[PDB]
């Protein structure tokens, strides 16, 4: 159908919306920072048909640990006002915390196997959010956001972020030139990069689109990582590194900011982030990744 | 996927371009040079094998046009792509022998021809949209529908294809919303108040996918109708319903006046880097 009349400011032609950063790639696809968006605008089109937002966080071992907070925050910061299903993939299906949940929202508990090695956990997520797109996704919701549990919303995650495909800047190198870009450089593993190729290091910790899409890359995330496996590599940052790969072969649609994946504890909060929205909560690496 | 290809980097934090808006308030690219990188678009679009489709009027008189519409169009328009022209006229018989490269064709589309220049411009949006189910959904992707009063001067190709687009016209691209010479009559299936608007969108140039230039076309053809029925003419015609459609249906891309330009009227500006399609005397 049609919008109704809304009331806003005009958007000026010659007035760029942002002066220090970089608001479209090269193939045309929004990069989201605030100031780009009018989210009542973008909500208000949102709602011209009903649509459900998949968000798929693991919980494995001891990591069940961070969904109270993970949980707590979604429900402060994460598509309010919209449909949102949550699917928490955990070992232990009775360590989920009961969260207070608002209206046309819900949780379900998916039950999967605990693999032995932390790289296990990470990597075999691109074949358990691929399987479960088949079994469950594809009838449930119209949208997947797959994300790392460790982590806390503190601000605004809304629509703006929807489209078919997406990934999200990596704090750690949006400022970097490709080189310098920790892809997969040994030419015998499928995630391989050249020195001279790459458009964003993106973040295995924050990546969705579509169902179809999302269901597309995990599906050839795991692929090449089993071709990997067997010829004996494993890739330097495993699901991150095969994630890469795909993104650059595959472009996004939109790119998240790293307002979207931030850590202010090693990178503080630069003028040049206006809001920092999902970022990482403390942890002890060595011990949480290990009975 | 995409083959490997070797490319500068885009520069995170290094704006394309400083001295315009690069991204509606709803995260539509406004194409403009500097924004895109056509060696990475035209990939992609050549690995879906897309066949665009070109509407273009000629109409009594205007078969005059024809020449160097289509000359330029050979030159400029979704070169390395499949292209359908249709030229709808009054005369099959004047349309011009213009050779054609590979892989593009063309087919011209007898209808009536109205007295009133005004009726010629409005009916397209109606014959448009008649041919859309006649045709255009079995033969193309993408429409793109034009003025025929035009030359093109440099590249248009496949960075304005998406599903929904209109083009800043070139008089009004800097001006504030209030300035729009928007329909202004209640009366007026047309009517945009003065605290409403984002842009103003020129007639003589939008198009999209076959599904989104039917919905527009048949929806601006019925609000024409309605109008008519209430003894009212917008004041700007179809451009005026094309607005109006606009501002409650947000294009998907918005095309920079790079695209639609008169240097006659307007001259050349620093901030338009290239003049792609322009008006003729
Ligand atoms: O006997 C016919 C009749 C029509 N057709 C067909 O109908 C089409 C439209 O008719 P026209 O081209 O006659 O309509 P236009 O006056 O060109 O009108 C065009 O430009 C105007 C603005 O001027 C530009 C402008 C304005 C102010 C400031 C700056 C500007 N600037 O650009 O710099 C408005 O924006 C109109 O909406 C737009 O269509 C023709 O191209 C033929 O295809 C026939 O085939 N046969
Ligand atoms: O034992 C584990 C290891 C990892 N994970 C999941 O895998 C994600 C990525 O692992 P981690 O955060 O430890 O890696 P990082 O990218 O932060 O270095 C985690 O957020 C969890 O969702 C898990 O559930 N249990
Ligand atoms: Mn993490
Ligand atoms: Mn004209």
């Amino acid at each position: 159908v049609s919008l109704p009349r809304m009331v806003y400011p005009q958007p000026k032609v010659l007035t760029p919306c942002r002066k220090d950063v970089l608001v479209v790639t090269p193939w045309l696809a929004p990069i989201v920072w605030e100031g780009t968006f009018n989210i009542d605008i973008l909500n208000e089109q949102f709602r011209l048909q009903n649509t459900t937002i998949g968000l798929t966080v693991f919980a494995i071992k001891k990591y069940v640990a961070f969904l109270k907070l993970f949980l707590e925050t979604a429900e402060k910061h994460f598509m309010v006002g919209h449909r949102v299903h949550y699917y928490v993939f955990t070992d232990q299906p009775a360590a989920v915390p009961r969260v207070t949940l608002g209206t046309g929202r819900q949780l379900s508990v998916l039950e999967v196997r605990a693999y032995k090695r932390w790289q296990d956990v990470s990597m075999r997520r691109m074949e358990m959010i691929s399987d479960f797109c088949e079994r469950r996704f594809l009838s449930e919701v119209d949208y997947l956001v797959c994300v790392d549990v460790d982590m806390e919303f503190r601000d605004h995650v809304g629509v703006e972020i929807l489209t078919p495909l997406f990934g999200t800047l990596h704090p750690g190198f949006y400022g970097s030139s490709r080189e310098a870009f920790t892809y997969e450089r040994r030419p015998q593993s499928q995630a391989y990069i050249p020195k001279d190729e790459g458009d964003f290091y993106y973040g295995g910790a924050f990546f969705g689109g579509s169902v179809q899409e999302v269901q597309r890359l995990t599906r050839a995330c795991h692929q090449a990582m089993m071709v990997d496996q067997a010829n004996g590599i494993e890739a330097v940052w495993h699901d991150e590194s095969h994630l890469n790969k795909y993104l650059l072969r595959h472009k996004p649609t939109k790119v998240l900011s790293p307002e979207y994946l931030w850590d202010q504890q090693l990178l503080g909060w630069p003028a040049v982030l206006r809001k920092l929205r999902f970022t990482a909560v403390p942890k002890n690496h060595q011990a949480v990744r290990n009975p």
